[PDB]
């Protein structure tokens, strides 16, 4: 799967909010382009003169994420974050020249991402009470990965002593994205666990934090809530469910070729961090069938 790379695999079956620190610093921002940020401004102008109802929004930028030594006490992860925008994304990662910016970043800064917006996404492996994961079909008329399969998620918009508020907005945003798109009540959802961070190599290396969330409703009740919003309550065109039993071999199915890179990231991290048992009981052959 060349279109997805793992940046972080979390320990302990995944990390809760209270074990993560963030450092939000202008040292973690995109570097100005070599010939100047006028090139981003020019792309934006062209776009607004065709689609004048579009608007900019601030986004978090991922610089890097450092895991503590495994088995340690105290905070287990440091997220190094900067700020970027939807405009900066359109002028860098989305640009036809994005590969030239990556080579220039290697040359000038020893950092393939130095000249890229790299907005941070969130996604969820969302499990039902009857042990299915939740999938969504993308519209064939959208910009990103038209007609492909996705999981619930989005790109959070901003508003350890500013840090803890930032970690809170990241965990809050994955629940809000599930409530807005799947139409589920907030009280049916568990507190999220962070599984890891995946990069989309088809969008010049931008990263998404992938979370595990449990729902107290069955697949049938989740479907009812999604459909009862009507066509205007969701951006997706359909919902469907795969047994957690069968997610283990999803990369061997015809479904895999239809998954967008960020959904492939969520399923790889679910399989490595929540699947793949380590103990004698769950590792026994009748519960973990060989092949
Ligand atoms: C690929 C695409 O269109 N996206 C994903 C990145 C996000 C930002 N910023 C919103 C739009």
């Amino acid at each position: 799967d060349p279109e997805v790379t793992l940046l972080l695999q979390c320990p302990g079956g995944g990390l809760p909010q209270e074990q993560i620190q963030a450092e939000l610093s202008p040292a973690h921002d995109r570097r100005p382009l070599p010939g100047g940020d006028e090139a981003i401004t020019a792309i934006w102008e062209t776009r607004l003169k065709a689609q004048p109802w579009l608007f900019d929004a601030p986004k978090f930028r991922l610089h890097s994420a450092t895991l503590a030594p495994i088995g340690s006490r105290g905070p287990q992860l440091l997220l190094r974050l900067g700020l970027t925008s939807y405009r900066d994304f359109l002028g860098t990662n989305w640009s036809s020249s994005a590969a030239w910016l990556r080579q220039q970043g290697a040359t000038d800064w020893g950092d393939t991402q130095a000249y890229l917006a790299d907005p941070l996404g969130v996604g969820a492996a969302l499990a039902t009470a009857d042990d299915f994961l939740v999938f969504l079909r993308r519209s064939r008329q959208v910009a990103e990965a038209p007609g492909l399969v996705d999981v619930p998620g989005g790109h959070p918009e901003p508003q350890d002593l500013a840090g803890q508020l930032v970690v809170h907005e990241l965990f809050s945003s994955v629940l809000q994205e599930i409530c807005d798109e799947v139409n589920l009540p907030l009280l049916t959802l568990s507190q999220p666990l962070l599984l890891g961070i995946a990069r989309n190599e088809t969008s010049a290396g931008r990263a998404s934090a992938e979370f595990y969330v449990q729902c107290s409703l069955t697949s049938e009740q989740v479907r009812k809530h999604y459909l009862s919003g009507g066509p205007e309550a969701h951006e997706s065109t359909g919902i469907f469910f795969v047994e957690t039993q069968n997610v283990r071999r999803l990369p061997e199915t015809e479904m895999w070729a239809e998954l967008c890179p960020s959904a492939k990231g969520a399923i790889i991290l679910y399989n490595r961090v929540q699947g793949s048992p380590t103990g004698a009981a769950l590792g026994s052959p009748a519960l973990l069938p060989p092949l």
